[PDB]
C-alpha cells in the first residue's frame, strides 16, 4: 500500500483511478528494469507485478526509451550487477519473450546462436537509446 500510501498524498477519491495511469506513466520499463534486476525475470511475475490494479499494452511497449534505463544500473561483490544486467541483456522477441525461456534467461547458458543475433538486435535500438542519452 505504499502506492496507496504515495497515491494518497499525490492529490481525493479520484486519486484510485489515477493510480493506474501513474503507476506505469514514469517507468513501465525502469519499473521492469530495476525489478528485473531486483529478482526475477519472468514475465508472469510481470503480468502478476502490474495485474495488482487493472492488458498487454502494459507489457507490448516493454520492448527504444525501455531498454535504455536497464543499462544505467552498471555501477566482485559488484561483479554479478554486471551479470544481473548482463543476463537481461540476451533476453528479447516475442517467441523467447512469452515463454519460460524468460526465466531461463537468468540460467546462462548464452547459446552461441544468439551471439550473432542479438548484436544485430542491440544494434537496431544501439542508436535510439543514446537518443535518450543524448
Amino acid at each position: 500500500l505504499s502506492e496507496i500510501a504515495k497515491i494518497m498524498c499525490d492529490g481525493t477519491s479520484l486519486i484510485n483511478q489515477m493510480k493506474v495511469n501513474l503507476l506505469k506513466k514514469n517507468s513501465r520499463q525502469i519499473f521492469a528494469v530495476a525489478l528485473v534486476k531486483h529478482g526475477l525475470f519472468s514475465l508472469d511475475i510481470l503480468e502478476t507485478l502490474f495485474l495488482n490494479r487493472a492488458y498487454i499494452t502494459a507489457y507490448l511497449p516493454d520492448y527504444t526509451l525501455a531498454e535504455i534505463t536497464k543499462l544505467y544500473k552498471n555501477s566482485s561483490d559488484s561483479e554479478n550487477a554486471n551479470m544481473i544486467l548482463c543476463s537481461l541483456r540476451f533476453l528479447i522477441t516475442n517467441f523467447e519473450k512469452d515463454k519460460r525461456h524468460g526465466s531461463k534467461y537468468k540460467n546462462i547458458n548464452w547459446t552461441d546462436d544468439q551471439e550473432q543475433a542479438f548484436q544485430k538486435k542491440l544494434q537496431d535500438n544501439i542508436l535510439g537509446i543514446f537518443q535518450v542519452f543524448s
